[PDB]
Formats: structure tokens, C-alpha cells, sequence
């Protein structure tokens, strides 16, 4: 799963045809430790979307930018665009999003 390092990196990344899941994420997060693995899995079971974080504590200008109301959220993107948000760590729910995006890839 790519370590969003800079604002360039996600601008470039989220700007490409090629679907972009994110996980926001950030160290005052309760569960996003305890989800991060489910996400490496499905990153292994759909090679064909990429698979992207972003601690938001160290990133304030894609924070500012993605303007997240949860922690974590898990964004899609396509074309520059997002695509569906997903809030919480609820495994379903981001199973149910990946399933999705990987069809639209």
C-alpha cells in the first residue's frame, strides 16, 4: 500500500485514469492499526486498483484538500474525481467498496 509522501505524489496519483483507493489514516486513530492489514489484503487480492495512504499528520495539505469528516475514511478516485467515500473500519463496508472499484477498473 503506497505512503502518499507529498502533495504532488496524491495530485498525481488521484488525477490518473487508473482507479486510486485511499486510506486516511493518522496516529490518533483508534482502529486504523487494526484494519491496515485487512486493506493490505485486498490490495493483494486486487492488483488491477492501486492501493494508497495518507497519515494525515503528516500530509496537511492533502488533509486540507480531502477535507475528511471520519477517521479513518477510505476514498476512491477515478480521473481526478472521487468517486465513493467510505468512513469507519468496518471490514464489510470496504470489502464492498473494493468490490465495486475493482469492477469499474
Amino acid at each position: 500500500v503506497k505512503a502518499i509522501e507529498s502533495y504532488d505524489e496524491w495530485k498525481t496519483l488521484t488525477s490518473g485514469s487508473d482507479v486510486v483507493v485511499v486510506d486516511y489514516w493518522a496516529t490518533w486513530c483508534g482502529p486504523c492499526k487494526m484494519i491496515s492489514p485487512h486493506f493490505a489484503k485486498l490490495e493483494g487480492k486486487f492488483p488491477n486498483v492501486k492501493f494508497a495512504k495518507v497519515d494525515v499528520e503528516e500530509q496537511e495539505d492533502i488533509a486540507k484538500e480531502a477535507q475528511i469528516k471520519a477517521m479513518p475514511t477510505f476514498v476512491a478516485y477515478k480521473d481526478g474525481k472521487v468517486i465513493e467515500t467510505v468512513t469507519g473500519a468496518v471490514p464489510a463496508k470496504i470489502n464492498a467498496l473494493l468490490d465495486k472499484v475493482a469492477a469499474h477498473h
